[PDB]
């Protein structure tokens, strides 16, 4: 039995939506009623991530939907996605500060710089990005 020893920043604490670029394009792709779309694209409430090591439990306001994951670094673990729905896909965790995962051709990457924190979801010419910051 081989030890690996990783550390990264803390990504535990609740952060506040205020940037959302391109909800619509990318909502729309992924195959969303234009109903929710309109009821949710500009309310910016608060996501929250409690990371315990590479344990992490972290609940979504994405529009207007609340959506709730559990997922263990570099184990496959599964998630629901934006949408009804569910996916299987490891989350690795890159430098010190990003966890990134592909599932569904959606690739996801979550940088925390400080108190600020980055969500990029790219689906082909699509960038879906959300900068929320932690309160």
């Amino acid at each position: 039995t081989e030890n690996l020893y990783f550390q990264s920043m803390s990504f535990s604490g609740k952060y506040q939506l205020q940037s959302q670029e391109n909800f619509e394009a990318f909502m729309k792709a992924i195959g969303l009623p234009e109903e929710l779309i309109q009821k949710g694209k500009d309310i910016k409430g608060v996501s929250e991530i409690v990371q315990n090591g590479k344990h992490f439990k972290f609940t979504i306001t994405a529009g207007s939907k609340v959506i709730q994951n559990e997922f263990t670094v570099g184990e496959e673990c599964e998630l629901e996605t934006m949408t009804g729905e569910k996916v299987k896909t490891v989350v690795q965790l890159e430098g010190d500060n990003k966890l990134v995962t592909t599932f569904k051709n959606i690739k996801s990457v979550t940088e925390l710089n400080g108190d600020i924190i980055t969500n990029t979801m790219t689906l082909g010419d699509i960038v879906f990005k959300r900068i929320s910051k932690r309160i």
